[PDB]
């Protein structure tokens, strides 16, 4: 089962966040975090990464972990993929 790795935008949490985020749980470079972070900015919300079902849990478990304990309502989460 792949599971699409979502990330779910808010007025609040800033975009240096969103690019902290991509840097730490996605070893994404600076540059692709900027499209993504622009992605969930403009878009509403932007598939980050595509994973088997318990790597995409530990993710998005841990993503969610970090946003809360830096005190933002950062939403990140699944569903399937099918594709």
């Amino acid at each position: 089962s792949m599971y699409k790795v979502i990330l779910v935008n808010d007025d609040y949490t800033p975009m240096e966040f969103v690019i902290d985020v991509l840097q730490k749980f996605f070893s994404y470079d600076v540059e692709r975090a900027t499209q993504l972070m622009l992605a969930v900015h403009y878009q509403g919300k932007a598939i980050c990464g595509v994973f088997t079902a318990e790597v995409a849990e530990t993710k998005v478990a841990m993503v969610n972990k970090y946003a809360r304990e830096n005190e933002h309502p950062l939403l990140c989460t699944l569903e399937k993929a099918g594709a």
